[PDB]
């Protein structure tokens, strides 16, 4: 009947229609000829204005004053500002709304049930790399909260015409070093080889552990990036042990508490925030499956399987599956023991299903990237696997941006 | 124009140029991607061009493009369509077409096997009774005492203004699902509807969890007929577990032969509404989806309790632990019974090789990531880390409406 994508849940037999996708102003990578959904990575005053008008409309709607005098005056104010400066500036509450809407709009995030609970730190007054470090340390302190983790974003000054960007060079605020060895292998996190060598080129004295916390490379406008070492007491980590396998603790594994992505671009109303780090808490599979077991990450699956005395000589023993499960259990158990916020992939996907239903009512749909939403272990054991999803780009948005170097 | 395809484990990059050969629209648009949807929302010059294109594919395959035989065949097809509005395939063309359709199936992880397919021509079928004989032979051939062999049986194509030949069941072997009035379902819930259709067409039902359904076979414009498969034809594997002695006591089992029977085979514009095909199972289909899906046999909690796991909380990973043991039991049991089966690691590893073979052969390979990646231990398999391009090539297997 309805001229909108029909979305089915095959577990429950229920049907919805996504009408929200009609609000998408930006094309993705797919066409009627081929679907590129699995691909990881696929102003003129006029363009800015329409984006800005769209956002201001979004803002006034969200506060139920659409069509009002203050709405029309804000529109006039934004246009006039662009008229004389080529850009414009957000009011504080507009920044807060946009930051939250960016998260709410993120198709790849399974944690969006939490989207309304986001502490927005306005750092648009920051004017140095040293000052960025202060703001970041404060973010880490607040967000970590001794293990009772709190979602937060710190927004630094927006991209400005004829002036360099504020950039955090590191992909997350907390990252383990990856040291390339003489034998070609990697000690530490192979994901972080490039940033590690960049840190060294910039005067960092490197360690040689598997879990050396990297220093921050922070870049203020039109300046070389400066190197900042995080005070270790600010960086909460959890040593990994297993509830029953006593040898697991002897592996010396660990992960940091705070997932704090820092290389993403926050776009709101056409304004571009090139440095706006944000953090929540981990879903246990990110650490236990991906970071610890990916072939091109720590790759600990065989080591653990051997300790479990599994038959690693044949696929059909399911040694990989068994080990992966116990590694994930260790992550959950250790985070719980340490009283550091974490969520398993069952609890998380269940809560995302609740989120989908909320957004169905609130907005007529929810953009979602099935491949990213479904967890990397136990896929069909979670409800989201059986849930069809429509993927599309809404704005405000978090966007990938090229590396500053 | 041409999609850049990256593998994130190895850093390697391909470019898919095969997708330019797609003549059929999928469900995605620039505005929104619908790749996770399971089913699609919904003259003679058209047929003639699909026909020419296919005959072209065929003669290129035998390396005789531009040969007089190729040219003569094109005129044959053209002459037949111009006169009758349709045409017919030579057996050798049908055999090529069927293999290509498997090859082009974006959702199939087992396509490394594509060139190895026994094709039974059943186009000289005029009755449900004859369909039954062909089906029995197919099952006999394909089962081969546990040494499974991939096969397809092809029934007469669709004709204008005439009902279709159809097999009503979704697979040649399916377990009954009986809806007990107390809300529940005994058996396989996926088969409630087909079970009920069977009963209304005269089948005396069982009352078990693994009662093998009769086939409802339909010749054109006739009511379907009921046929009970001879039990000796249907090979089943009792499930036990290598170390957990109690597992066998669950009374679990599954059939050897996965033989899908409700898909339509399109070749060169011609449509074969009844063309059942079979290979062998990947263990996760049985151990994860069929046995553990909440809307299937849903045995997770039962197994977990037997393993004395803490069911109270999600964070004990009782679901993940139980699922792994069930998958192991399926593998163990099939191996013990000498019945062909492939685990999801072996399967996905061979699929990566297939992607590589196809890159060299055709310049790409249509694949549906969401279906290729197994339902447990996704990122533990190489396909998780492989970008894939999805699109429709012909010959193709397609979904079609239920005939009732
Ligand atoms: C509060 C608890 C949260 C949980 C459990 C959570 C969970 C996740 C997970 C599992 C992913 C997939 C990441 C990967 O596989 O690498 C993800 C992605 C993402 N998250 Fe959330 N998240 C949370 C909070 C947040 C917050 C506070 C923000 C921003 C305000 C956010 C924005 C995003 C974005 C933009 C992505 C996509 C990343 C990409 O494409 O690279 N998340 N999230
Ligand atoms: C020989 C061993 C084979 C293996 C191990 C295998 C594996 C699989 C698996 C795991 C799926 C996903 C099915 C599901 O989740 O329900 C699938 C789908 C599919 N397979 Fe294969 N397969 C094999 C042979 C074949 C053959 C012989 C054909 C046809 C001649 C075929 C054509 C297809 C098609 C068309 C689909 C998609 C069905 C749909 O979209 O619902 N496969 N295969
Ligand atoms: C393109 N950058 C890839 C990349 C993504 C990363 O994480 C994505 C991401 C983003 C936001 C998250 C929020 C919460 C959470 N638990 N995980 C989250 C994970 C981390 C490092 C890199 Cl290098
Ligand atoms: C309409 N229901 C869809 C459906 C799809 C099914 O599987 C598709 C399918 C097709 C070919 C296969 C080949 C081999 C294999 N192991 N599984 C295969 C699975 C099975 C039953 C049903 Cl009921
Ligand atoms: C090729 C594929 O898109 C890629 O490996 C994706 C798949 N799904 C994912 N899902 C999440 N949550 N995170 C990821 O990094 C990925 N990687
Ligand atoms: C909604 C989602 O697309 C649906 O559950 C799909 C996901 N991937 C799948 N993959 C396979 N192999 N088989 C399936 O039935 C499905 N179902
Ligand atoms: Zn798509």
């Amino acid at each position: 009947g309805p001229k909108f994508p029909r979305v089915k849940n095959w577990e429950l037999g229920s049907i919805t229609y996504d009408t929200l996708c009609a609000q998408s102003q930006q094309d993705g990578p797919c066409t009627p000829r081929r679907c590129l959904g699995s691909l990881v990575l696929p102003p003129p005053a006029e363009q800015l204005l329409s984006q800005a008008r769209d956002f201001i409309n979004q803002y006034y709607s969200s506060i139920k004053r659409s069509g009002s005098q203050a709405h029309e005056e804000r529109l006039q104010e934004v246009e006039a500002e662009v008229a004389s400066t080529g850009t414009y500036h957000l009011r504080e509450s507009e920044l807060v709304f946009g930051a939250k809407q960016a998260w709410r709009n993120a198709p790849r995030c399974v944690g969006r049930i939490q989207w309304g609970k986001l502490q927005v730190f306005d750092a648009r007054d920051c004017s140095s790399a040293q000052e960025m470090f202060t703001y970041i340390c404060n973010h880490i302190k607040y967000a970590t909260n001794r293990g009772n983790l709190r979602s937060a974003i710190t927004v630094f000054p927006q991209r400005a015409p004829g002036r360099g960007d504020f950039r955090i060079w590191n992909s997350q605020l907390v990252r383990y070093a990856g040291y390339r060895q003489q034998d070609g292998s990697v000690r530490g996190d192979p994901a972080n080889v490039e940033i590690t060598e960049l840190c060294i080129q910039h005067g960092w004295t490197p360690g040689n552990g598997r879990f050396d916390v990297l220093p921050l490379l922070l870049q203020a406008p039109d300046e070389a990036p400066e190197l900042f070492v995080l005070p270790p007491e600010l960086v909460l980590e959890v040593p990994l042990e297993h509830p029953t396998l006593e040898w697991f603790a002897a592996l010396g594994l660990r992960w940091y508490a705070l997932p704090a992505v820092s290389n993403m671009l926050l776009e709101i109303g056409g304004l571009e925030f090139s440095a706006a780090p944000f953090s929540g808490w981990y879903m246990s599979t990110e650490i236990g499956t991906r970071n610890l077991c990916d072939p091109h990450r720590y790759n600990i699956l065989e080591d653990v399987a051997v300790c479990m005395d599994l038959d690693t000589r044949t696929t059909s023993s399911l040694w990989k599956d068994k080990a992966a499960v116990e590694i994930n259990l260790a992550v959950l158990h250790s985070f719980q023991l340490a009283k550091v916020t974490i969520v398993d992939h069952h609890a998380a996907t269940v809560s995302f299903m609740k989120h989908l239903d909320n957004e169905q009512k609130a907005r007529g749909g929810c953009p979602a990237d099935w491949a990213w939403i479904v967890p990397p272990i136990s896929g069909s054991l979670t409800p989201v696997f059986h849930q069809e999803m429509v993927n599309y780009i809404l704005s405000p948005a978090f966007r990938y941006q090229p590396d500053p170097w």
